[PDB]
Protein backbone atom coordinates (compact mmCIF):
# COMPACT_ATOMS: atom_id res chain seq x y z
CA UNK A 1 0.00 0.00 0.00
CA UNK A 2 3.12 2.51 -0.62
CA UNK A 3 0.61 4.58 -3.50
CA UNK A 4 -1.94 4.28 -0.90
CA UNK A 5 -0.90 4.82 2.96
CA UNK A 6 -3.34 3.52 5.44
CA UNK A 7 -2.54 6.83 7.07
CA UNK A 8 -1.24 10.37 6.05
CA UNK A 9 2.15 11.88 5.64
CA UNK A 10 3.82 13.14 8.85
CA UNK A 11 3.49 17.21 8.58
CA UNK A 12 7.57 17.30 8.63
CA UNK A 13 7.98 14.92 6.06
CA UNK A 14 8.37 17.36 3.10
CA UNK A 15 11.57 19.02 1.00
CA UNK A 16 12.79 21.27 1.43
CA UNK A 17 12.44 20.77 5.15
CA UNK A 18 10.03 23.68 6.33
CA UNK A 19 11.47 26.19 8.55
CA UNK A 20 8.60 25.36 11.13
CA UNK A 21 6.66 22.19 11.61
CA UNK A 22 4.29 22.02 14.85
CA UNK A 23 2.09 19.12 14.56
CA UNK A 24 -1.75 18.52 16.64
CA UNK A 25 -4.96 17.23 16.25
CA UNK A 26 -6.59 15.60 13.83
CA UNK A 27 -5.94 15.84 10.13
CA UNK A 28 -8.16 17.74 7.43
CA UNK A 29 -9.67 15.74 4.97
CA UNK A 30 -10.69 16.57 1.04
CA UNK A 31 -14.02 15.44 0.19
CA UNK A 32 -16.03 15.10 -3.05
CA UNK A 33 -17.63 18.34 -2.03
CA UNK A 34 -14.48 20.61 -1.42
CA UNK A 35 -14.52 24.13 -2.40
CA UNK A 36 -11.30 25.92 -2.83
CA UNK A 37 -11.48 29.58 -1.73
CA UNK A 38 -9.02 32.47 -2.66
CA UNK A 39 -9.31 36.13 -2.54
CA UNK A 40 -11.01 37.77 -5.38
CA UNK A 41 -7.64 38.80 -7.82
CA UNK A 42 -6.22 37.22 -10.36
CA UNK A 43 -3.32 36.19 -8.84
CA UNK A 44 -5.08 34.54 -5.88
CA UNK A 45 -7.54 32.46 -8.39
CA UNK A 46 -4.47 31.98 -10.75
CA UNK A 47 -2.65 29.91 -7.94
CA UNK A 48 -6.45 28.08 -6.85
CA UNK A 49 -6.50 26.75 -10.34
CA UNK A 50 -3.30 26.04 -10.18
CA UNK A 51 -3.79 23.39 -6.80
CA UNK A 52 -7.20 22.80 -8.61
CA UNK A 53 -5.22 21.48 -11.82
CA UNK A 54 -3.24 19.47 -9.40
CA UNK A 55 -5.69 17.79 -7.65
CA UNK A 56 -8.63 17.13 -10.00
CA UNK A 57 -6.95 13.94 -12.17
CA UNK A 58 -6.44 11.70 -8.83
CA UNK A 59 -9.61 13.13 -6.87
CA UNK A 60 -11.98 12.81 -9.70
CA UNK A 61 -13.87 15.99 -7.39
CA UNK A 62 -14.99 19.07 -9.04
CA UNK A 63 -12.74 21.24 -6.75
CA UNK A 64 -14.24 24.51 -7.68
CA UNK A 65 -12.52 27.71 -7.47
CA UNK A 66 -14.03 31.00 -5.80
CA UNK A 67 -14.11 34.36 -4.09
CA UNK A 68 -16.68 33.66 -1.93
CA UNK A 69 -17.85 30.88 0.38
CA UNK A 70 -16.21 29.52 3.35
CA UNK A 71 -14.26 26.53 1.35
CA UNK A 72 -12.21 23.73 2.82
CA UNK A 73 -9.17 24.72 1.23
CA UNK A 74 -8.30 28.19 1.86
CA UNK A 75 -5.66 30.45 0.12
CA UNK A 76 -5.66 33.68 1.37
CA UNK A 77 -3.03 36.85 0.72
CA UNK A 78 -2.57 38.96 4.01
CA UNK A 79 0.04 40.68 6.32
CA UNK A 80 2.42 38.86 8.08
CA UNK A 81 5.75 37.68 8.69
CA UNK A 82 6.37 35.31 5.40
CA UNK A 83 8.31 37.84 3.09
CA UNK A 84 7.73 37.32 -0.49
CA UNK A 85 8.00 33.94 -0.53
CA UNK A 86 7.35 32.13 2.61
CA UNK A 87 4.05 31.28 4.12
CA UNK A 88 1.72 29.72 6.74
CA UNK A 89 -0.22 26.39 6.18
CA UNK A 90 -3.29 25.48 8.63
CA UNK A 91 -4.31 22.00 9.01
CA UNK A 92 -7.71 20.49 10.85
CA UNK A 93 -11.15 19.20 10.69
CA UNK A 94 -12.18 22.98 9.70
CA UNK A 95 -10.22 22.64 6.25
CA UNK A 96 -6.64 23.75 5.32
CA UNK A 97 -5.67 27.30 5.11
CA UNK A 98 -2.71 28.66 3.09
CA UNK A 99 -1.96 32.45 4.06
CA UNK A 100 0.90 34.07 2.26
CA UNK A 101 1.86 37.67 1.44
CA UNK A 102 2.10 37.34 -2.01
CA UNK A 103 0.57 34.42 -4.50
CA UNK A 104 4.68 32.75 -4.84
CA UNK A 105 3.86 32.39 -1.00
CA UNK A 106 0.87 30.44 -1.35
CA UNK A 107 2.36 28.81 -4.37
CA UNK A 108 4.89 27.51 -2.80
CA UNK A 109 2.47 26.58 0.06
CA UNK A 110 0.74 24.29 -2.40
CA UNK A 111 3.99 22.67 -3.03
CA UNK A 112 4.01 21.53 0.79
CA UNK A 113 0.07 20.81 0.54
CA UNK A 114 0.88 17.88 -2.76
CA UNK A 115 3.86 16.44 -0.36
CA UNK A 116 1.17 16.15 2.59
CA UNK A 117 -1.26 14.14 -0.02
CA UNK A 118 -0.77 10.02 -0.36
CA UNK A 119 1.45 9.36 -3.62
CA UNK A 120 -1.82 8.30 -5.25
CA UNK A 121 -2.71 11.98 -5.85
CA UNK A 122 0.53 12.02 -8.74
CA UNK A 123 -1.76 9.51 -10.54
CA UNK A 124 -4.28 10.64 -13.88
CA UNK A 125 -7.05 8.96 -13.13
CA UNK A 126 -9.70 8.81 -9.49
CA UNK A 127 -7.78 6.88 -6.55
CA UNK A 128 -9.43 6.20 -3.37
CA UNK A 129 -7.79 8.23 -1.73
CA UNK A 130 -7.86 9.33 1.50
CA UNK A 131 -7.23 12.38 0.76
CA UNK A 132 -5.65 13.35 4.11
CA UNK A 133 -3.25 16.36 5.28
CA UNK A 134 -1.69 16.42 8.52
CA UNK A 135 -3.19 18.31 11.56
CA UNK A 136 -1.39 21.28 13.07
CA UNK A 137 0.85 24.39 11.54
CA UNK A 138 3.70 25.00 9.32
CA UNK A 139 5.46 28.19 9.29
CA UNK A 140 8.05 28.57 6.41
CA UNK A 141 10.19 31.20 4.86
CA UNK A 142 13.34 30.79 2.45
CA UNK A 143 16.62 30.75 3.88
CA UNK A 144 18.25 32.41 0.54
CA UNK A 145 16.47 34.45 -1.98
CA UNK A 146 18.35 32.76 -4.95
CA UNK A 147 17.24 29.11 -5.69
CA UNK A 148 17.73 28.12 -8.96
CA UNK A 149 17.66 24.98 -11.34
CA UNK A 150 20.08 25.09 -14.58
CA UNK A 151 18.78 23.15 -18.11
CA UNK A 152 21.48 23.62 -21.08
CA UNK A 153 19.33 23.54 -23.90
CA UNK A 154 23.23 24.13 -25.37
CA UNK A 155 24.60 20.29 -26.03
CA UNK A 156 21.32 18.58 -26.79
CA UNK A 157 17.90 20.47 -27.44
CA UNK A 158 14.92 20.52 -25.57
CA UNK A 159 11.90 21.78 -26.85
CA UNK A 160 9.20 24.19 -25.17
CA UNK A 161 7.28 21.21 -24.16
CA UNK A 162 10.23 19.25 -22.04
CA UNK A 163 11.14 22.77 -20.58
CA UNK A 164 7.69 23.02 -19.36
CA UNK A 165 7.82 19.22 -18.28
CA UNK A 166 11.44 20.54 -16.42
CA UNK A 167 9.88 23.52 -14.74
CA UNK A 168 7.29 21.31 -13.65
CA UNK A 169 10.18 19.40 -11.78
CA UNK A 170 11.75 21.49 -10.11
CA UNK A 171 8.82 23.85 -9.11
CA UNK A 172 7.97 21.18 -6.90
CA UNK A 173 10.67 21.95 -4.07
CA UNK A 174 10.58 26.10 -4.44
CA UNK A 175 13.03 26.80 -6.71
CA UNK A 176 12.84 30.62 -7.92
CA UNK A 177 15.30 30.60 -10.32
CA UNK A 178 15.10 29.16 -13.73
CA UNK A 179 18.68 29.65 -15.56
CA UNK A 180 18.65 28.32 -19.17
CA UNK A 181 22.00 28.04 -20.75
CA UNK A 182 20.97 29.40 -24.05
CA UNK A 183 24.21 28.95 -25.94
CA UNK A 184 27.33 27.25 -26.37
CA UNK A 185 29.90 25.72 -28.71
CA UNK A 186 27.43 23.37 -30.12
CA UNK A 187 24.08 25.52 -30.62
CA UNK A 188 22.35 28.80 -30.09
CA UNK A 189 19.05 28.37 -29.01
CA UNK A 190 17.40 32.17 -29.51
CA UNK A 191 16.54 33.53 -32.03
CA UNK A 192 18.12 37.01 -32.40
CA UNK A 193 16.37 39.66 -35.60
CA UNK A 194 19.86 41.36 -35.33
CA UNK A 195 21.72 38.53 -35.98
CA UNK A 196 19.52 36.22 -37.90
CA UNK A 197 21.90 33.26 -38.59
CA UNK A 198 22.91 32.82 -34.83
CA UNK A 199 19.70 30.76 -34.98
CA UNK A 200 19.05 29.30 -38.06
CA UNK A 201 22.61 28.40 -39.29
CA UNK A 202 23.93 28.11 -35.08
CA UNK A 203 21.14 26.60 -33.58
CA UNK A 204 21.17 23.79 -36.56
CA UNK A 205 22.74 20.87 -34.66
CA UNK A 206 23.74 19.95 -31.15
CA UNK A 207 26.32 17.04 -29.60
CA UNK A 208 26.31 14.39 -31.94
CA UNK A 209 25.08 15.93 -34.83
CA UNK A 210 21.86 16.11 -36.70
CA UNK A 211 18.95 18.24 -36.30
CA UNK A 212 19.56 20.96 -33.39
CA UNK A 213 16.73 23.55 -32.86
CA UNK A 214 16.16 26.53 -30.96
CA UNK A 215 13.35 29.12 -29.59
CA UNK A 216 11.52 31.45 -31.97
CA UNK A 217 10.96 34.73 -29.89
CA UNK A 218 7.46 33.55 -29.54
CA UNK A 219 8.81 29.90 -28.27
CA UNK A 220 10.85 31.43 -25.49
CA UNK A 221 7.93 33.99 -24.98
CA UNK A 222 6.12 31.21 -23.55
CA UNK A 223 8.69 29.40 -21.75
CA UNK A 224 9.06 32.35 -19.77
CA UNK A 225 5.42 33.10 -19.09
CA UNK A 226 4.90 29.33 -18.32
CA UNK A 227 7.56 29.59 -16.03
CA UNK A 228 6.61 32.57 -14.41
CA UNK A 229 3.15 30.96 -13.62
CA UNK A 230 5.16 28.33 -11.65
CA UNK A 231 6.82 31.26 -9.95
CA UNK A 232 10.46 30.70 -11.48
CA UNK A 233 12.41 34.01 -12.48
CA UNK A 234 14.31 33.04 -15.72
CA UNK A 235 17.87 33.77 -15.73
CA UNK A 236 18.82 33.64 -19.60
CA UNK A 237 22.23 33.13 -20.34
CA UNK A 238 24.74 33.67 -23.39
CA UNK A 239 28.10 32.52 -22.65
CA UNK A 240 31.05 35.10 -23.81
CA UNK A 241 33.88 35.37 -24.59
CA UNK A 242 34.14 31.21 -24.21
CA UNK A 243 31.97 28.46 -25.55
CA UNK A 244 31.06 30.78 -28.33
CA UNK A 245 32.25 28.31 -31.23
CA UNK A 246 27.94 28.84 -32.43
CA UNK A 247 28.11 32.03 -32.78
CA UNK A 248 31.33 32.01 -34.36
CA UNK A 249 30.33 29.18 -36.76
CA UNK A 250 27.29 32.00 -37.58
CA UNK A 251 29.29 34.91 -38.88
CA UNK A 252 32.70 34.54 -39.98
CA UNK A 253 33.22 38.77 -39.48
CA UNK A 254 33.13 37.66 -35.49
CA UNK A 255 36.51 35.30 -35.65
CA UNK A 256 39.70 37.11 -35.26
CA UNK A 257 40.79 35.77 -38.48
CA UNK A 258 37.50 36.59 -40.53
CA UNK A 259 37.09 32.66 -41.03
CA UNK A 260 34.02 30.70 -39.89
CA UNK A 261 34.95 27.49 -37.65
CA UNK A 262 32.56 24.52 -38.62
CA UNK A 263 29.53 23.80 -36.07
CA UNK A 264 30.98 21.48 -33.06
CA UNK A 265 29.25 18.57 -32.13
CA UNK A 266 31.68 17.11 -30.23
CA UNK A 267 31.49 17.53 -25.98
CA UNK A 268 34.79 19.63 -25.00
CA UNK A 269 35.50 23.02 -24.14
CA UNK A 270 37.84 25.60 -24.01
CA UNK A 271 38.74 26.14 -27.26
CA UNK A 272 36.40 29.23 -28.87
CA UNK A 273 36.71 32.49 -28.00
CA UNK A 274 34.85 35.94 -29.13
CA UNK A 275 37.51 38.64 -31.21
CA UNK A 276 38.42 40.68 -28.15
CA UNK A 277 40.06 42.88 -30.78
CA UNK A 278 37.14 43.65 -32.69
CA UNK A 279 34.50 46.41 -33.00
CA UNK A 280 32.25 44.16 -34.69
CA UNK A 281 32.30 41.81 -31.51
CA UNK A 282 30.73 44.39 -28.98
CA UNK A 283 28.06 45.83 -31.94
CA UNK A 284 27.18 41.75 -31.53
CA UNK A 285 27.05 41.63 -27.88
CA UNK A 286 25.19 45.10 -27.72
CA UNK A 287 22.41 43.74 -30.02
CA UNK A 288 22.25 40.31 -28.27
CA UNK A 289 22.17 41.19 -24.87
CA UNK A 290 20.16 43.96 -26.16
CA UNK A 291 17.59 41.47 -27.63
CA UNK A 292 17.78 39.07 -24.81
CA UNK A 293 16.65 41.75 -22.24
CA UNK A 294 13.62 42.63 -24.19
CA UNK A 295 12.64 39.47 -23.76
CA UNK A 296 13.59 38.75 -19.77
CA UNK A 297 11.25 40.03 -17.64
CA UNK A 298 13.21 39.17 -14.72
CA UNK A 299 15.91 40.90 -13.29
CA UNK A 300 18.99 38.85 -14.45
CA UNK A 301 21.31 38.46 -16.99
CA UNK A 302 23.48 35.39 -16.98
CA UNK A 303 27.42 36.33 -19.64
CA UNK A 304 28.90 32.70 -18.54
CA UNK A 305 32.14 33.99 -18.64
CA UNK A 306 33.58 30.02 -18.05
CA UNK A 307 36.54 28.54 -19.57
CA UNK A 308 37.60 31.19 -21.99
CA UNK A 309 40.77 28.95 -22.46
CA UNK A 310 41.81 30.36 -25.87
CA UNK A 311 41.63 33.96 -24.16
CA UNK A 312 44.34 35.30 -22.78
CA UNK A 313 43.77 36.51 -18.85
CA UNK A 314 44.61 39.98 -20.63
CA UNK A 315 41.94 39.99 -23.13
CA UNK A 316 39.73 38.21 -21.28
CA UNK A 317 39.79 41.18 -18.32
CA UNK A 318 39.47 43.65 -21.09
CA UNK A 319 36.39 42.06 -22.57
CA UNK A 320 34.40 41.50 -19.58
CA UNK A 321 35.66 45.33 -18.85
CA UNK A 322 33.41 45.91 -21.93
CA UNK A 323 30.60 44.20 -21.94
CA UNK A 324 29.21 43.83 -18.26
CA UNK A 325 27.92 47.58 -18.47
CA UNK A 326 26.13 46.51 -21.60
CA UNK A 327 23.97 44.43 -19.04
CA UNK A 328 23.07 47.46 -16.90
CA UNK A 329 22.61 49.88 -20.17
CA UNK A 330 19.56 47.58 -21.04
CA UNK A 331 18.17 47.49 -17.32
CA UNK A 332 19.64 44.14 -16.02
CA UNK A 333 21.99 42.57 -12.97
CA UNK A 334 24.72 40.70 -14.50
CA UNK A 335 25.59 37.40 -13.64
CA UNK A 336 28.62 35.37 -14.36
CA UNK A 337 30.87 31.92 -13.65
CA UNK A 338 33.24 32.85 -11.05
CA UNK A 339 36.15 33.79 -13.53
CA UNK A 340 34.16 37.28 -12.92
CA UNK A 341 35.60 37.50 -10.04
CA UNK A 342 39.05 37.37 -11.88
CA UNK A 343 38.01 40.30 -13.90
CA UNK A 344 36.78 42.64 -11.96
CA UNK A 345 32.64 42.61 -11.53
CA UNK A 346 30.89 45.57 -11.54
CA UNK A 347 28.62 46.89 -8.39
CA UNK A 348 25.35 44.47 -8.48
CA UNK A 349 26.85 41.48 -9.95
CA UNK A 350 26.82 37.87 -8.72
CA UNK A 351 29.65 35.53 -9.45
CA UNK A 352 28.16 31.67 -9.92
CA UNK A 353 30.95 29.56 -8.32
CA UNK A 354 31.30 26.13 -9.91
CA UNK A 355 34.61 24.46 -8.35
CA UNK A 356 34.98 22.09 -6.29
CA UNK A 357 37.08 20.64 -3.41
CA UNK A 358 40.03 19.91 -5.12
CA UNK A 359 40.03 23.85 -6.67
CA UNK A 360 43.18 25.60 -5.58
CA UNK A 361 43.35 28.35 -2.30
CA UNK A 362 44.19 30.93 -4.71
CA UNK A 363 41.37 30.33 -6.91
CA UNK A 364 39.02 30.43 -4.08
CA UNK A 365 40.98 33.32 -2.76
CA UNK A 366 39.53 35.32 -6.03
CA UNK A 367 35.94 34.40 -5.43
CA UNK A 368 35.96 34.95 -1.61
CA UNK A 369 37.68 38.31 -2.49
CA UNK A 370 34.94 39.13 -4.89
CA UNK A 371 32.58 38.75 -2.16
CA UNK A 372 34.65 41.11 0.44
CA UNK A 373 34.24 43.06 -2.28
CA UNK A 374 30.41 43.13 -2.42
CA UNK A 375 29.46 40.46 -5.57
CA UNK A 376 27.13 38.59 -4.61
CA UNK A 377 27.75 34.68 -4.50
CA UNK A 378 25.74 31.72 -6.34
CA UNK A 379 27.02 28.38 -5.00
CA UNK A 380 27.07 25.43 -7.50
CA UNK A 381 30.10 23.37 -6.73
CA UNK A 382 30.43 20.68 -9.53
CA UNK A 383 31.41 18.16 -6.93
CA UNK A 384 28.18 19.04 -5.39
CA UNK A 385 25.27 19.92 -7.06
CA UNK A 386 25.57 19.05 -10.62
CA UNK A 387 22.71 17.20 -11.64
CA UNK A 388 24.85 15.44 -14.94
CA UNK A 389 28.12 14.51 -12.40
CA UNK A 390 27.47 10.45 -12.32
CA UNK A 391 26.89 9.00 -8.80
CA UNK A 392 29.15 6.09 -9.25
CA UNK A 393 32.02 5.08 -11.56
CA UNK A 394 28.86 3.01 -13.15
CA UNK A 395 26.22 5.59 -13.84
CA UNK A 396 25.61 4.73 -17.35
CA UNK A 397 25.02 8.77 -18.44
CA UNK A 398 26.63 12.02 -16.87
CA UNK A 399 30.20 13.09 -16.01
CA UNK A 400 33.10 12.46 -13.74
CA UNK A 401 35.64 14.78 -14.45
CA UNK A 402 34.83 16.26 -10.89
CA UNK A 403 34.54 13.12 -9.41
CA UNK A 404 31.37 10.69 -8.25
CA UNK A 405 28.62 12.65 -6.39
CA UNK A 406 26.28 10.66 -4.34
CA UNK A 407 23.45 11.69 -2.78
CA UNK A 408 24.61 12.42 0.65
CA UNK A 409 27.15 14.20 -0.42
CA UNK A 410 24.89 16.06 -2.93
CA UNK A 411 23.11 17.06 0.35
CA UNK A 412 25.44 16.64 2.60
CA UNK A 413 26.78 20.66 3.11
CA UNK A 414 26.38 24.28 4.11
CA UNK A 415 26.75 27.36 1.98
CA UNK A 416 27.37 29.47 4.70
CA UNK A 417 31.00 28.29 5.40
CA UNK A 418 31.73 25.97 2.19
CA UNK A 419 33.99 28.95 0.64
CA UNK A 420 36.61 29.45 2.95
CA UNK A 421 36.78 32.99 4.08
CA UNK A 422 34.16 34.04 2.09
CA UNK A 423 31.46 36.26 4.13
CA UNK A 424 27.86 34.24 4.65
CA UNK A 425 25.88 37.07 4.10
CA UNK A 426 27.42 37.07 0.22
CA UNK A 427 26.12 34.03 -0.47
CA UNK A 428 22.90 34.48 -2.23
CA UNK A 429 21.75 30.93 -2.91
CA UNK A 430 22.69 27.95 -4.47
CA UNK A 431 21.38 26.14 -7.85
CA UNK A 432 21.40 22.83 -9.36
CA UNK A 433 22.93 22.65 -13.29
CA UNK A 434 22.19 19.93 -15.36
CA UNK A 435 24.55 19.95 -18.47
CA UNK A 436 23.34 18.26 -21.50
CA UNK A 437 26.79 16.68 -23.21
CA UNK A 438 25.46 13.27 -22.22
CA UNK A 439 21.10 14.25 -21.84
CA UNK A 440 19.06 14.15 -25.03
CA UNK A 441 15.83 13.02 -23.77
CA UNK A 442 13.47 13.84 -20.52
CA UNK A 443 13.41 10.40 -19.24
CA UNK A 444 17.31 10.82 -18.62
CA UNK A 445 17.18 14.76 -17.69
CA UNK A 446 14.83 12.50 -14.41
CA UNK A 447 17.41 10.17 -14.03
CA UNK A 448 19.89 12.36 -13.62
CA UNK A 449 18.03 15.25 -11.70
CA UNK A 450 16.29 12.97 -9.25
CA UNK A 451 16.83 12.33 -6.70
CA UNK A 452 19.66 15.30 -6.20
CA UNK A 453 17.25 18.00 -7.47
CA UNK A 454 14.93 18.02 -3.89
CA UNK A 455 18.46 18.06 -1.99
CA UNK A 456 20.01 21.28 -3.23
CA UNK A 457 16.31 22.98 -3.33
CA UNK A 458 16.14 22.41 0.93
CA UNK A 459 19.99 23.62 0.86
CA UNK A 460 18.57 27.00 -0.56
CA UNK A 461 15.38 26.77 0.90
CA UNK A 462 15.25 25.02 4.70
CA UNK A 463 16.95 26.75 7.84
CA UNK A 464 20.52 25.29 9.09
CA UNK A 465 19.20 24.00 11.70
CA UNK A 466 17.23 21.62 9.83
CA UNK A 467 20.12 19.83 8.04
CA UNK A 468 20.72 16.38 8.68
CA UNK A 469 21.29 13.80 6.45
CA UNK A 470 19.79 10.95 8.39
CA UNK A 471 17.06 12.41 9.25
CA UNK A 472 16.81 13.71 5.52
CA UNK A 473 17.24 10.67 3.80
CA UNK A 474 13.92 9.58 5.45
CA UNK A 475 12.14 12.26 3.58
CA UNK A 476 13.70 11.66 0.21
CA UNK A 477 12.88 8.17 0.77
CA UNK A 478 9.32 8.73 1.16
CA UNK A 479 9.50 10.24 -2.61
CA UNK A 480 9.77 7.25 -3.95
CA UNK A 481 6.06 6.00 -4.34
CA UNK A 482 5.16 9.76 -5.65
CA UNK A 483 7.66 9.45 -8.34
CA UNK A 484 6.68 6.15 -9.36
CA UNK A 485 3.16 7.41 -9.84
CA UNK A 486 4.15 10.46 -11.25
CA UNK A 487 6.38 8.28 -14.06
CA UNK A 488 9.83 10.13 -13.04
CA UNK A 489 12.48 7.74 -13.55
CA UNK A 490 15.03 8.49 -10.64
CA UNK A 491 18.01 6.67 -9.12
CA UNK A 492 17.52 4.44 -6.34
CA UNK A 493 20.89 5.19 -4.62
CA UNK A 494 21.34 2.81 -1.81
CA UNK A 495 22.30 5.27 0.49
CA UNK A 496 18.95 6.32 0.42
CA UNK A 497 16.31 3.70 2.45
CA UNK A 498 13.16 4.07 -0.13
CA UNK A 499 10.04 3.51 0.52
C1 LIG B 1 30.64 26.68 -15.95
C2 LIG B 1 30.98 25.35 -16.59
N1 LIG B 1 31.48 25.18 -17.74
C3 LIG B 1 31.66 23.79 -18.11
C4 LIG B 1 30.44 23.33 -18.99
O1 LIG B 1 30.56 23.85 -20.30
C5 LIG B 1 30.28 21.80 -19.03
O2 LIG B 1 29.09 21.48 -19.73
C6 LIG B 1 30.23 21.23 -17.60
C7 LIG B 1 30.10 19.71 -17.55
O3 LIG B 1 29.89 19.26 -16.21
O4 LIG B 1 31.46 21.59 -16.86
C8 LIG B 1 31.77 22.95 -16.80
S1 LIG B 1 30.66 23.90 -15.64
CL1 LIG C 1 6.31 17.08 -12.32
CL1 LIG D 1 36.05 17.11 -29.81
CL1 LIG E 1 37.28 19.04 -22.35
Amino acid sequence: DRKAPVRPTPLDRVIPAPASVDPGGAPYRITRGTHIRVDDSREARRVGDYLADLLRPATGYRLPVTAHGHGGIRLRLAGGPYGDEGYRLDSGPAGVTITARKAAGLFHGVQTLRQLLPPAVEKDSAQPGPWLVAGGTIEDTPRYAWRSAMLDVSRHFFGVDEVKRYIDRVARYKYNKLHLHLSDDQGWRIAIDSWPRLATYGGSTEVGGGPGGYYTKAEYKEIVRYAASRHLEVVPEIDMPGHTNAALASYAELNCDGVAPPLYTGTKVGFSSLCVDKDVTYDFVDDVIGELAALTPGRYLHIGGDEAHSTPKADFVAFMKRVQPIVAKYGKTVVGWHQLAGAEPVEGALVQYWGLDRTGDAEKAEVAEAARNGTGLILSPADRTYLDMKYTKDTPLGLSWAGYVEVQRSYDWDPAGYLPGAPADAVRGVEAPLWTETLSDPDQLDYMAFPRLPGVAELGWSPASTHDWDTYKVRLAAQAPYWEAAGIDFYRSPQVPWT
